[PDB]
C-alpha cells in the first residue's frame, strides 16, 4: 500500500476500490475521481468505510474521519472532519482521460482510441485494465466437456448451459483438462489438440485467463538522438545485399529508437538480419508476439548468421510447434529468438521488435521491462492486421491507435521507410499503393498478367456469424476447371467457414487473411464471402492481396474494392 499517483506521481496512501486495477490517487486526483465518476470506494491503509457496527456506507463523500476511525453522517461524532472537502480526499502526504479509462468497459473504439491519446502514465494504466477486462470476459464463457470421439479430427462437445458459448475458429485457444491447448472449427466440429491424447468422453477445456500483471516500463521508452553510433561497432566490409540499408543501420546506432515501416515483401526480415551483420559483435534479440513471425526471423537468421551463436527461446509449456534448427532455451547466445511472452529477464546492444501492428501496448510495455538495450527497432506495417481486440465491438479501431508505436507512423512519420516491393507483381502493388500507401510502393516486379478480378456477390449463409458464399467457391472451381496452373493456388477469404467449405469443395490449402500475413504463396485465390467492415477493412484487403508472387484471383463483394483492384476482370 505504499507508492505514487498515476495521474501526477504526488504521493498517496489512497488507492481507487473501484478500479479494477486499484490506482495510487493523490489528494485532489483521487477527489476528482470520485466525484465525476461511479466510483466511490477509497482505499490506503484501511479502507474508507463506516467503522461503526453493521454500517454499510462505503461512499467517501458521505463519510468522515472521528478520531482516529472512519464514520458515515449516521454513526460520525461531533468531532469529525469530512474524507471529502476543498478538491481533496483525505489522505497521508497531501483526469477526464483517466476517469474515461477507469469506467469504459472496452468495447466501443473510442476506449482505444483514448488508451492510445492519453499521457505515458495513463497509456500503462489503460493497457492494464483493458488486458484484466478481456481475462476477467474468459470467465464469462462457459465450461465444454466431451461427449463422443468420431475420428481422429473430428469430435462433439457437451456446453454448461446458461453463460454464453465462446466463438468457433482458428482465435480462441482453449485449455483442455492438463491434456494441452486446443483450437475448433465447425453437427461434427473439428478437434485441433495442440497434443496428441484420445480426447475421453468427460475431459473438459477452458480459456487460459492468464493473469494480469502490473506495468512498470513505458510503451515507448524517452527517444534520444545522439550525433554518433552509440555502443555499436559497424563494419567497411558489409556485403553489398545489405548495402541498400547501410544508411538506416548508421540512424539505428544514432536514436534510442527507430521505426521502420515496411509494407509487405519490402524486405523487413532482411533489415533485422542484415542488421546483425552491420553490427556484427552486438548481441542482438529479436522478438514479435507470433511463435511465427519470430519463426520467419529464425528462417532468415539461418541463412545469413553463425548458427553457434542462435537460440530460440521457447516457453516450458510448448503450445504448437515452432523453431527447431537452433541451440534450445540459451539465454545467452549472441541471437535470442524468443516471443513477448516468454521473453525472459536480460539485456541487448539492440532489440529488434517485429510485426509491430499486432502489438498492443502491453506488449510494448513488457519488452522494456524485461529488456533493457542500448537500442530499440521496430519493425511493421501500420497498414497491416492489428492484434485481435476481443473486447471490442462498436467502431473500427484505425491504424494511429494500434499502438504507440503505430500511433507514431501514422501522425510523425516512420523514421526508416523500405519503398520497394519485391514479392508482388505490379498490379498488386500499384494497387495497394494507392490504397493504403499514398503511392509511395513501388513494384520491382513487372505486372504478371495473371491478376484477376470478378465482381460476383453470390449468396451469403452464416454458420452462427461466420460467414459463407458458395456461389463464389463455384465460381472459383470453374475456373479452376478452366486454369489448371491455379491447381498449387492457396485459397484465402476473411471467414474460417468459407476457407471450410472451400477446402472440402476445391481441395486448395486455406487461410484466414489474419493467418496469412507474412506469408507469401505463388498463387492466391481470395473469395470476399460478404461485404461487412470486417470484409471490407483496407488493412485487410491489403494483406490478401500482397501474399501473391505471381498471380492472384479476386472473387469480390464490395464494388469498391473490385473497382480499385488494378487487375484484369474475368467474366461469368
Ligand atoms: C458495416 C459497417 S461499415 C460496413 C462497410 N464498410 C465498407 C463496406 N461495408 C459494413
Ligand atoms: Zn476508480
Ligand atoms: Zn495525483
Ligand atoms: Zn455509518
Amino acid at each position: 500500500a505504499v507508492g505514487a499517483c498515476v495521474l501526477c506521481n504526488s504521493q498517496t496512501s489512497l488507492r481507487c476500490g473501484a478500479c479494477i486495477r486499484r490506482p495510487f490517487l493523490c489528494c485532489k486526483c483521487c477527489y476528482d475521481h470520485v466525484i465525476s465518476t461511479s466510483h466511490k470506494l477509497v482505499l490506503s491503509v484501511n479502507p474508507y468505510v463506516c467503522n461503526a457496527p453493521g454500517c454499510d456506507v462505503t461512499d467517501v463523500t458521505q463519510l468522515y474521519l472521528g478520531g482516529m476511525s472512519y464514520y458515515c453522517k449516521s454513526h460520525k461524532p461531533p468531532i469529525s472532519f469530512p474524507l471529502c472537502a476543498n478538491g481533496q480526499v483525505f489522505g497521508l502526504y497531501k483526469v477526464t482521460d483517466f476517469n474515461a479509462i477507469a469506467t469504459c468497459d472496452w468495447t466501443n473504439a473510442g476506449d482505444y482510441i483514448l488508451a492510445n491519446t492519453c499521457t505515458e502514465r495513463l497509456k500503462l494504466f489503460a493497457a492494464e485494465t483493458l488486458k484484466a477486462t478481456e481475462e476477467t470476459f474468459k470467465l464469462s464463457y462457459g465450461i465444454a466437456t466431451v461427449r463422443e470421439v468420431l475420428s481422429d479430427r473430428e469430435l462433439h462437445l457437451s456446453w454448461e448451459v446458461g453463460k454464453p458459448r465462446p466463438p468457433l475458429n482458428r482465435n480462441y485457444v482453449f485449455t483442455g483438462y492438463q491434456i494441452g491447448e486446443y483450437t475448433f472449427e465447425k453437427d461434427a466440429v473439428v478437434y485441433r489438440g495442440t497434443t496428441t491424447y484420445k480426447l475421453n468422453v468427460g475431459d473438459y477445456f477452458v480459456l487460459t485467463s492468464h493473469t494480469v500483471m502490473p506495468l512498470s516500463a513505458p510503451t515507448l521508452v524517452p527517444q534520444e538522438h545522439y550525433v554518433r553510433i552509440t555502443g555499436l561497432y559497424p563494419t567497411l566490409n558489409i556485403s553489398d545485399e545489405f548495402s541498400s540499408n547501410v544508411a538506416n543501420y548508421q540512424k539505428v546506432g544514432m536514436q534510442k529508437y527507430s521505426t521502420l515501416q515496411g509494407p509487405p515483401g519490402t524486405g523487413k526480415s532482411h533489415f533485422a538480419i542484415g542488421l546483425a551483420l552491420y553490427y556484427p559483435s552486438a548481441r542482438i534479440v529479436y522478438t514479435a508476439c507470433s511463435h511465427a513471425a519470430v519463426d520467419a526471423l529464425c528462417e532468415k537468421a539461418l541463412k545469413y548468421l553463425p548458427i553457434d551463436k542462435c537460440s530460440r527461446i521457447i516457453p516450458a509449456r510448448a503450445r504448437v510447434e515452432c523453431f527447431d534448427k537452433f541451440k534450445v532455451n540459451s539465454t545467452l547466445e549472441q541471437y535470442v529468438f524468443c516471443t513477448v511472452n516468454a521473453l525472459p529477464e536480460t539485456t541487448a546492444d539492440i532489440v529488434v521488435f517485429d510485426e509491430i501492428s499486432m502489438a498492443t501496448n502491453y506488449d510494448l510495455s513488457v519488452v522494456n521491462a524485461r529488456l533493457r538495450a542500448k537500442h530499440y527497432v521496430y519493425i511493421g506495417d501500420p497498414a497491416q492486421l492489428p492484434a485481435p481486440r476481443t473486447l471490442l465491438t462498436k467502431g473500427t479501431l484505425e491504424p494511429e491507435y494500434f499502438n504507440s508505436v503505430c500511433r507514431l507512423m501514422k501522425t510523425i512519420g516512420p523514421d526508416m521507410f523500405l519503398g520497394t516491393c519485391r514479392r508482388c507483381p505490379a498490379e498488386i502493388v500499384d494497387t495497394v499503393s494507392a490504397l493504403v500507401y499514398d503511392n509511395k510502393l513501388k513494384a520491382h516486379k513487372d505486372k504478371s498478367a495473371q491478376c484477376f478480378k470478378m465482381f460476383y456477390k453470390g449468396v451469403i449463409t452464416h454458420d452462427v456469424s461466420s460467414a459463407i458464399n458458395r456461389p463464389q467457391i463455384g465460381v472459383v472451381r470453374e475456373f479452376l476447371t478452366r486454369n489448371p496452373a491455379w491447381r498449387k493456388a492457396v485459397f484465402i477469404s476473411p471467414y474460417n467457414s468459407q476457407n471450410a467449405v472451400a477446402s472440402k469443395i476445391l481441395g486448395l490449402p486455406t487461410q484466414t487473411v489474419d493467418s496469412s500475413q507474412g506469408s507469401e504463396y505463388d498463387y492466391v485465390i481470395f473469395t470476399q464471402t460478404t461485404e461487412t467492415a470486417h470484409s471490407c477493412n483496407v488493412n485487410r484487403f491489403n494483406v490478401a492481396i500482397t501474399r501473391a508472387k505471381v498471380g492472384i484471383l479476386c472473387i469480390m463483394s464490395d464494388r469498391d474494392l473490385y473497382d480499385k483492384l488494378q487487375f484484369t476482370s474475368l467474366e461469368i
